[PDB]
């Protein structure tokens, strides 16, 4: 019989990477695959002005209800794009409202590494960006001259009521910019258990990147992840010789960590930041490890019933100019791991998380992978890393297909 | 002997200060007279010991002077309290520069020696925002309740009106709330200083900010981009940096830090908020060599109108090596970041004070042109010489024995 799928939603965007995972569904998936289970959701640009984010906000219910999400590469309707494609109106990155919708604790910025072929780190990184809080979330004015006041007042506490002054300052310049934000740290002990969950399963030593010398506020960031390591994992990590006896979790602070990410050439690390350190980190270590599409970009949210929603998709958009290149009749070498990746990861939680067909999931998902690795060190792997002796596009989906 | 004009001399301790000691015995004093140096002791005992009023005057000093060389300084954490048996943890010293000085941009640029091949090929300029952003953030770490934040301008059509800028319910038992602002009026004043510099040095300027999601870094583009089209694009074209017809380009902040990665050929210049050029220009060090293969000065302005200039290395005072020399063992400390520091010092202290300037800038060039050519002769020291390179007295004499 075929495998059953697990309840699993599954988002398509538009351009050269639908075009793929259309190929990628009908061969690869489908025939060995019964994926009845998947909700699946059109997300082009054009379906989210047609629906006014109506099936933005059907995507949120359904991944909140089924926890297990791969999204495609989406465009995300610019002003750029609304005359392009002649859609009514513009519309913001979907990323705040699933990263809120889900209650995201990270995103999983991970190196992607192909068994045969050696990229920019030789072993495994991990890096966990919190998903929430910092300047994403700012309110600002642009303004001249003049006084800016912050005032707090607590709700709870022996001070309830009662508002303190958290800043005050005169502006005295013509131009100038005013900004506030919060960061929320109550999930960081839930992010705390994930990330050192992951990094002994992984076998990497785990640091902590902030700016706190100067940033003060960030320093309970540090403060709770030092907590949850000391009290529930720097034993397990001692046990499984990750780490030494009377090693202590290093602080490395932000711009620092930008230098840690150039010289650590032998991977076998993590790293925990904020929302915009790691952002700008994961961009810089998918730099070292090859390029953006070699990194995961996996979103993990807290369901109120206590288990994980985890999203998944590549860290490339829709590579528009390799689709020009098809509509032109050009040969296309479109390289699928990072998609194929994230689906594995949501086929994979669809799985466990709902107790449906985990072993043959987990060999299949394994399978194609390891049939990819293999056609990548035959040298028959796409032209970005086989050169122009590799497959196109099409060549690669028939012999992916062939082997599985 | 080179009256040396008056200058501020800011010293650390540890390996750099035993360094630029030796520099000073064997180098300059023989050939410079040093009446006019201020010296200010910035060990972290003497900030604690005083608390922090040599930083106070060494602030003073600078406004007067408008020259400052600064060695490396270790920054009294909690950890160097333990370390060093201090009596209070005090931040690092640069907000009070750089506010104190009206900073304008940190100029942090790769260091070069022809003949000798380092990380990015032709050279990279950086300017960082000295000031704004998160480091002069007012903060308070809170549990749940109401964020509020008013704005009342004093000028224009709408002054004495209160605003509100943000309003926000913490729905966090442990959270933090931060208000900053970035003063852009000197905004005006980088942009020109950065053009310039990218003009003479025929590097390709890049504007970074993150500005598509930060809005309200808007203007920061808008005025770099309205300074280089009205004054500087042609003179860009002309130079034969960029054809007709190219705009500037921006760059979003996680974007350029691969670009500092895949831009090895360097002759590329990046403009920076204050945050950003932080980690960007740490990178840029590390994609070059090492921390201190880049340069790190300061540009502010005295209420009078005249450059405040600071300089310094960008690298740490090396403790482990004054360790490893006190157990007598062998020490190699390339000390070029730290010189490039005292040339700028003394080159403006020359040209703001008029004293001995022809002589004093021929005696910089010549510390700089015999330390390079050292470098050239496999003389230098380990870091770019390998073992056979000589050892921190070694290259000291070396350079005595050639000026
Ligand atoms: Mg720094």
């Amino acid at each position: 019989s075929k495998i059953t799928a697990a309840p699993m939603v599954y988002v398509r965007g538009e351009e050269m990477t639908a075009y793929v995972m259309d190929l990628i569904r009908s061969r690869w998936i489908e025939p060995r695959v019964d994926v009845g289970g998947w909700e699946t959701f059109d997300l082009r640009a054009k379906n989210r002005d047609d629906t006014e984010d109506r099936v933005l906000r059907d995507v949120i219910e359904a991944g909140k209800r089924i926890k297990a999400i791969f999204k495609e590469p989406t465009v995300t309707p610019t002003a750029d794009q609304v005359k392009r494609l002649g859609l009514r109106k513009s519309w913001g990155s979907p990323n705040g409202a699933m990263r809120r919708g889900w209650n995201g604790i990270t995103i999983s910025r991970d190196t992607i590494h192909i068994d045969g072929v050696e990229l920019g780190y030789k072993k495994p990184v991990l890096f966990e960006r919190h998903a929430v809080g910092g300047e994403y979330s700012a309110g600002y004015k642009n303004v001249g001259k003049g006084k800016l006041t912050t005032t707090f007042t607590p709700s709870e506490g022996p001070d309830a009521g009662k508002t303190v002054v958290v800043d005050e300052r005169e502006i005295v310049d013509e131009e100038a910019a005013v900004v506030t934000y919060h960061n929320p740290y109550d999930n960081v002990h839930d992010l705390a258990r994930f990330f050192f969950g992951r990094c002994l399963e992984a076998k990497v030593t785990p640091y902590v990147v902030t700016k706190k010398t100067v940033f003060k506020w960030q320093e309970p960031f540090w403060q709770i992840m030092r907590t949850v390591f000391d009290e529930e994992f720097k034993a397990q990590f001692v046990a499984a010789g990750v780490m030494k006896e009377g090693e202590e979790l290093v602080h490395l602070l932000s711009d620092a960590a930008t230098m840690k990410l150039v010289q650590w050439r032998q991977g076998g690390f993590g790293m925990a930041a904020h929302n915009y350190d790691g952002d700008v980190l994961t961009d810089e270590l998918a730099q070292v490890h090859k390029s953006p599409g070699f990194i995961t970009s996996n979103l993990v949210g807290v369901h109120e019933d206590g288990t994980l929603i985890k999203e998944f998709e590549a860290s490339h958009g829709t590579v528009a100019d390799m689709d020009e290149a098809r509509l032109r009749g050009e040969e296309t070498s479109l390289n699928p791991l990072g998609m194929v990746e994230g689906l594995i990861g949501a086929m994979n939680h669809a799985a466990d998380v709902h107790n449906i067909d985990r072993d043959r999931t987990h060999a299949f998902t394994t399978k194609m992978r390891t049939v990819i690795h293999q056609l990548f060190r035959e040298g028959k792997g796409t032209r970005d890393l086989c050169g122009p002796s590799g497959l196109t596009t099409e060549q690669f989906i028939d012999a992916v297909a062939e082997r599985l």
